């Protein structure tokens, strides 16, 4: 995660 954004599977 980037704040409340998923940068793919899974950050």
């Amino acid at each position: 995660t980037a704040g409340l954004v998923l940068a793919x599977l899974l950050v």
